C-alpha cells in the first residue's frame, strides 16, 4: 500500500532497520511493516513489568501501596525518580509511575524483583496469551540491542496486540487497567517521538525506549477526537553500536500512518 511504500522509504532515508505495527481498533485492520522481526525492546518492556504488578494488585488490594526501600546500590545508570528517594521508601505505584512516565530504571528494577525476576515478567506476558514477549535481562543490560541477540526482544505485532490488550481490552482489572492507561498519559519522554507526528488534538499514552546501537522506540495508545482509539507501536535500530538516537524517525512513522486515516 502506499503507507508501506512510505513507511519503506523512510527505513531507507534513515539508514537503520524500522519496526511498524498500527492496530485500528475502527475496524481491527492491522498495518505491519517488519511486524514479525525481533527489535530490543529497551524501556518499551516497562509498560510489561508494570502490568504485572497491576494485575497480582487485583488479589493483593493493597499491594500498590506496598512501601519499598530505595537503597544506594539499588541505583543504576538512569533514576530520575529513585535518586529523589535514596535512604526512603517508595510505594510500589509511586514507582510504577516512575518506571513509565520516566523511564527510572532503578524503579524498573525494584518492579522485576516484585515479580521474581525477569522470568516474572515474562510469564505474565505468556498469561494474557503474548508468546513473543521476552525479558531475560535487568536493568541496564537489557539495553544492550545486539544484532540478532533475541535477549529481551518482541516483534511489533506482538507488542502492539498487547498492548491493545492492556489498555483497550480487558487483560487488566477495570481499575488496574483505567491506573495504566493514566500513567501512560502523563508519560514525559514521548513529546519528540510517536507524538509529534500525530495532530496536536489527538490524545496520546505512551511508553519510549532507548539502547545502545541508537535503538529508538515508542509505543503508544491514541485517542483521534470522534473517533475510535489506535495502537501504535514504532521500532527503530541501527547497525553502529554508538549511533544516535532517531526520535525523527518515530515522529516520522506516526507522520505516515495518521495521513490515511
Ligand atoms: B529505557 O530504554 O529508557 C531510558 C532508559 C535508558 O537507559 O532505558
Amino acid at each position: 500500500s502506499a503507507v508501506q511504500q512510505k513507511l519503506a522509504a523512510l527505513e531507507k532515508s534513515s539508514g537503520g532497520r524500522l519496526g511498524v505495527a498500527l492496530i485500528d481498533t475502527a475496524d481491527n485492520t492491522q498495518v505491519l511493516y517488519r511486524g514479525d522481526e525481533r527489535f530490543p525492546m529497551c524501556s518499551t518492556s516497562k509498560v510489561m513489568a508494570a502490568a504485572a504488578v497491576l494485575k497480582q494488585s487485583e488479589t493483593q488490594k493493597q499491594l500498590l501501596n506496598q512501601p519499598v526501600e530505595i537503597k544506594p546500590a539499588d541505583l543504576v545508570n538512569y533514576n530520575p525518580i529513585a535518586e529523589k528517594h535514596v535512604n526512603g521508601t517508595m510505594t510500589l505505584a509511586e514507582l510504577s509511575a516512575a518506571a513509565l512516565q520516566y523511564s527510572d530504571n532503578t524503579a524498573m528494577n525494584k518492579l522485576i524483583a516484585q515479580l521474581g525476576g525477569p522470568g516474572g515478567v515474562t510469564a505474565f506476558a505468556r498469561a494474557i496469551g503474548d508468546e513473543t514477549f521476552r525479558l531475560d535481562r535487568t536493568e541496564p543490560t537489557l539495553n544492550t540491542a545486539i544484532p540478532g541477540d533475541p535477549r529481551d526482544t518482541t516483534t511489533p505485532r506482538a507488542m502492539a496486540q498487547t498492548l491493545r490488550q492492556l489498555t483497550l481490552g480487558h487483560a487488566l482489572g477495570e481499575t488496574q487497567r483505567a491506573q495504566l492507561v493514566t500513567w501512560l498519559k502523563g508519560n514525559t519522554t514521548g513529546a519528540a517521538s510517536i507524538r509529534a507526528g500525530l495532530p496536536t488534538s489527538w490524545t496520546v499514552g505512551d511508553k519510549t525506549g532507548s539502547g545502545d546501537y541508537g535503538t529508538t522506540n515508542d509505543i503508544a495508545v491514541i485517542w483521534p477526537q470522534g473517533r475510535a482509539p489506535l495502537v501504535l507501536v514504532t521500532y527503530f535500530t541501527q547497525p553502529q553500536q554508538n549511533a544516535e538516537s532517531r526520535r525523527d524517525v518515530l515522529a516520522s512513522a506516526a507522520r505516515i500512518i495518521a495521513e490515511g486515516l
